[PDB]
């Protein structure tokens, strides 16, 4: 599913990601733009052999299993596919603890380079929330 802007902000809202560690939601919407384009089913190989999954690319090696990505983990107990549906509260939940990690949203390469510092209200502006 391809999320419009605006829809994905709600349903990032209602999943209880606005302000989530202390990050506004203009935030997890100007990472997953530049993440996904906000398409749920965009998957990307790395080059250690994990691929990142979903909306927020997420990535095998430690938060969900693919089958294929020898030594890794799968700390958000889900399968990667699980982070492809149209449905986007698993990879909001899993999105809550890798956020939850230490180093919050510079986990998301894409939010540190491109997003953070930036005015990330401008992702939400015109929304009804
Ligand atoms: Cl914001
Ligand atoms: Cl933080
Ligand atoms: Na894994």
């Amino acid at each position: 599913k391809v999320f419009g802007r605006c829809e994905l902000a709600a349903a990032m809202k209602r999943h209880g990601l606005d302000n989530y560690r202390g990050y506004s939601l203009g935030n997890w919407v100007c990472a997953a733009k530049f993440e996904s384009n906000f398409n749920t089913q965009a998957t990307n190989r790395n080059t250690d052999g994990s691929t990142d999954y979903g909306i927020l690319q997420i990535n095998s090696r430690w938060w969900c299993n693919d089958g294929r990505t020898p030594g890794s983990r799968n700390l958000c107990n889900i399968p990667c596919s699980a982070l492809l549906s149209s449905d986007i509260t698993a990879s909001v939940n899993c999105a809550k603890k890798i956020v939850s990690d230490g180093n919050g949203m510079n986990a998301w390469v894409a939010w540190r380079n491109r997003c953070k510092g930036t005015d990330v209200q401008a992702w939400i502006r015109g929304c009804r929330l």
